[PDB]
RNA sequence: GCCU
């Protein structure tokens, strides 16, 4: 999946944990982003309601998703 | 695994 942004502050908007995803509102561009748990960083990965996170934008085979996801330090 |  080609980067398409790295090291992007964004708040999650809300995270499913039954279902395995949410969205992240990019505080650079005001646009949702599609995270999936799998690209979430070391239940282990996961990220909570109204958290900063920061993280890379990647093109999926279903458009933009979040990459790397991580807490911004 | 694209608005729960």
């Amino acid at each position: 999946k080609k980067v398409i942004a790295t090291k992007v502050l964004g708040t999650v908007k809300w995270f499913n944990v039954r279902n395995g995803y949410g969205f992240i509102n990019r505080n650079d561009t005001k646009e949702d982003v599609f995270v999936h748990q799998t690209a979430i960083k070391k239940y282990l990965r996961s990220v909570g309601d109204g958290e900063t996170v920061e993280f890379d934008v990647v093109e999926g085979e279903k458009g933009a998703e979040a990459a790397n996801v991580t807490g911004p330090g």
